[PDB]
DNA sequence: TATGTACAACCGAACGTTCCATAGCTATTATATACACAGCGTGCT
């Protein structure tokens, strides 16, 4: 994106990611990294080390921290100190986290600068306009009996597994497909995502995929 | 505090056979000459 929108020369550009970890050697240029390879205190790689020497030698600028709603979690904030830069921008679409630590970017990266409405962008054309849906798929007989007596944690697999939801999955999906649609279909549980994509005949993305 | 999830690190060529072109040898006739050799025929024993 940055090459792409700006005259930004490929030279100058370094991606200090577990792939490739070179650093430009030019007077001025960008690294763009991630949290996990910048915010490691214990145990850091030969070729690792170098690197983040690099970073913390020299006086950025600037620093760009997307999705800060992270930045304040207990070990990631160790960046915005380490790193040294006179200038500090936070780029999020949501600004919220369940424990109260979000009120910490003040004193991290500064206040809160400009705010954009989210119905505004989409009847301008600048987003796309959504019909959010919330299927009642009611649990079959046969699966909810169980739910009554198991623990909390195993409750969690019985309900996401009921075969209406299957049902109503594979229904949405090739209705959408016919329509010519580009279907997303999310699940933090993996087992279930590797059961759906196994039974449906679809790629699937999750933690342990090499990049 | 515990459990999920995520992330980072440790195959050639020699020889043989046939085909043009030029020049030279072979055979025949006559004659004188004379030598050596290979025959045939007649008398002797």
């Amino acid at each position: 994106q940055f090459l792409q929108w700006c005259t930004l020369q490929p030279e100058n550009c370094a991606v200090f990611t577990s792939d490739n970890k070179e650093m430009f050697q030019t007077e001025s240029g960008l690294v763009v990294s991630t949290y996990s390879m910048v915010a490691n205190t214990r145990n850091r790689s030969h070729d690792s080390q170098k690197v983040m020497d690099f970073l913390t030698g020299r006086e950025w600028g600037f620093i760009i921290l997307d999705e800060v709603h992270v930045v304040p979690a207990a070990m990631f904030r160790r960046v915005v100190s380490t790193i040294a830069a006179h200038a500090k921008l936070g780029l999020t679409a949501t600004l919220v986290r369940e424990d109260d630590k979000i009120g910490d970017l003040n004193f991290l990266i500064g206040p809160k600068l400009y705010e954009a409405n989210w119905m505004e962008l989409s009847q301008k054309g600048h987003i796309a306009n959504v019909q959010c849906a919330e299927v009642w798929c009611p649990m079959t007989a046969e699966f909810y009996q169980e739910y009554l007596r198991e623990t909390a944690r195993k409750r969690m697999l019985l309900y996401i597994m009921n075969p209406t939801k299957f049902q109503a999955c594979q229904f949405l999906i090739q209705y959408h497909e016919r329509r010519g649609d580009k279907i997303i279909v999310f699940s933090d549980n993996v087992y279930a995502l590797q059961e759906y994509a196994l039974k449906m005949g679809k790629p699937f993305i999750y933690g342990s995929t090499p990049q």
